[PDB]
């Protein structure tokens, strides 16, 4: 792509291709800011009746997602036009946006949705979904316009456009027990469990309350919807933070959940509950073509292996999108799109079995990461991250590569490579933690590059980063750092075929003193065909001050 191959096209409102009589925001990298938090770091602000932004379709579309910001605690409309003719109203809302913290308490991002004395609002954008009764061809002018009776003001960030096929029917009513207006999901599963001729259940187009965690057991179960635009599992929207979804017991290893959406009711992060799918230790489970929003996570695996997560959309969550932890091995995390996660969008956390091994995170997109990284790998061995697109992180790298234990029982990285191969990272990095007594001090925070290679308290070894384009990172392209006093020696760290374009500070930073008590990096890294283009200050910082870190310029470096 790079990244996931999705049927929807992402179009930025602020494109110079888009006529507008509204106000185009100049970009910045600030959390809590309507530009800093926008995709592309810009949006078009509509603030008077008749103000519009005009998109042009580049593929046919009958369905649309409008990423937007409106006033806190409000709902209303904004209008959609096709070739100058009005066609409907988006239902725009800040029900799930505006999370409160302070600049010195960004660890609270996502945890508190209530305004309060001294608190600043963050996580300002949210989405409106709308299907129209016609497929419009490429070249159609799709105008978002503020008409009389629409909201007082709205920031228009981007538009998804998609040509959604008609809903798919029950594949076979004699094999898939249908959920219906008078037969619940649980009742259909009971009929399935008790009749061995059934393969699973079918959930038709419609809105279906999920007010519980739905347990899958007995045997491998198929759960099949009509398509994610059509089958909507809905947490009770007059409640908040209800732990609902599926929980897959061991007897239902080998299950498949596909072709549906799930609309949670979380308005803040909670730690433990809130994953749409629970499945601790699950094996051979497939989760495919589902669209989930407003949960804490889609899935947080614990010693979960041989699973497949494919073609999913994970948007506007309060922590990670998908994390696989504590022994999770041989998983296929392929062709998934995440936008607006509340912690690491796609993560792998290795802990003691010894390592998470053999995982393949491929063709992944993670954008508008509202806290932490687009992609994060914490230890492990023989894991592949391939064809990634990451962009617009609020607080942290595009890719975190870290051997910090976080206090858990882990050995760090193992004896086979952790590979990042093929990645584009646009406007990644950000501010987090504090930098009291730091070298190279530019503000009150620590400052994170597009890729952070962090040796923590465990082994940091066998890391291959290749075929990466880093465009306009907030601060740096590559940032290497060793935790003191552990000073783990970085070994077999190699960087190949990397372009670092317009970093505001440095192409490469070797962190010399992150904060009081910390020192420079230990070990070294090799660089082959790594280009640093137009750095704000200099191509590399920290090399002379890092006498125990060896930069090896193999060939092809312009620095
Ligand atoms: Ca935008």
């Amino acid at each position: 792509g790079r990244g996931a191959n999705m049927p929807f096209t992402i179009m930025e409102a602020e494109s110079t291709s888009n006529a507008t009589n509204g106000t185009k925001l100049t970009p910045n990298f600030k959390p809590g800011d309507y530009a800093g938090e926008a995709s592309g770091r810009s949006s078009v602000y509509l603030d008077a009746t008749g103000e519009y932004v005009e998109f042009t379709l580049t593929s046919p579309a009958n369905a649309f997602v409008l990423r937007n910001a409106v006033a806190e605690n409000t709902t209303g409309t904004v209008s959609i036009y096709a070739d100058g003719v009005s066609k409907g109203k988006f239902n725009v809302s800040s029900k799930f946006s505006y999370l409160y913290a302070t600049p010195s308490t960004l660890g609270r991002l996502g945890y508190d949705n209530a305004p309060g004395a001294g608190l600043t609002a963050y996580w300002l954008y949210e989405d409106a979904q709308l299907m129209l009764d016609q497929v419009y061809p490429a070249g159609t002018k799709i105008k978002i316009q503020k008409d009389a009776g629409d909201v007082s003001w709205i920031y228009v960030d981007l538009l998804e456009t998609e040509n959604v096929a008609p809903p798919q029917a029950n594949p076979d009513p004699t094999k898939y027990v249908a959920v219906s207006a008078s037969k619940s999901i649980d009742q259909a599963l009971t009929e399935f469990r008790q009749d061995n001729t059934k393969k699973g259940i079918y959930i038709p187009a419609g809105e279906w309350t999920i007010n519980s965690k739905i347990f899958l057991y007995g045997r491998a179960t198929e759960i099949v919807g009509a398509g994610p635009w059509y089958t909507k599992l809905v947490a009770p929207q007059s409640q908040s933070n209800t732990d609902v979804g599926f929980n897959i017991s061991a007897a239902a290893n080998g299950s498949t959940i596909r072709d549906l959406s799930a609309w949670g009711n979380y308005i803040n992060r909670v730690d433990g509950p809130g994953k749409f799918i629970d499945g601790n230790g699950m094996q051979n489970v497939t989760v495919q073509n589902i669209w989930v929003e407003h949960f804490v996570c889609l899935y947080w695996g614990v010693n979960s292996s041989y699973n497949t997560f494919k073609n999913n959309r994970i948007k506007n969550t309060f922590a990670d999108g998908i994390n696989m932890t504590n022994g999770s091995s041989y998983n296929v995390i392929d062709n998934n799109y995440a936008r607006g996660t509340g912690d690491d969008s796609f993560a792998l956390f290795s802990a003691t079995g010894s390592y998470n091994v053999g995982n393949k995170y491929t063709n992944l997109t993670a954008t508008n990461v509202r806290r932490a990284a687009a992609f994060a790998v914490y230890g492990g061995s023989d894991n592949l991250f391939q064809n990634l697109y990451g962009a617009d992180t609020l607080t942290y790298p595009g890719i975190t590569i870290s051997s910090y234990s976080f206090g858990y029982n882990t050995l760090g990285f193992g004896d086979q490579d952790t590979v990042i191969d093929g990645a584009t990272l646009d406007r990644t990095g950000g501010d987090f933690w504090t930098s009291v007594g730091a070298d190279d001090k530019i503000n009150e925070y620590q400052n994170f590059g597009a890729i952070w290679i962090y040796g923590g308290d465990r082994a940091i070894k066998n890391i291959l980063i290749k075929n990466v384009d880093i465009n306009n990172p907030v601060y740096f392209g590559l940032m290497f750092q060793s935790m003191s006093p552990n000073n783990m020696v970085m070994q077999n760290i190699r960087v190949e075929n990397v372009n670092i374009n317009n970093p505001s500070r440095y192409g490469i930073k070797l962190v010399v003193r992150a904060e009081q008590g910390q020192g420079p990096a230990y070990g070294g890294a090799s660089f082959t065909n790594v280009k640093v283009n137009n750095p704000g200050i200099s191509a590399i910082y920290g090399e002379a001050q890092s006498p125990n870190f060896t930069v090896t310029r193999v060939s092809g470096n312009n620095w």
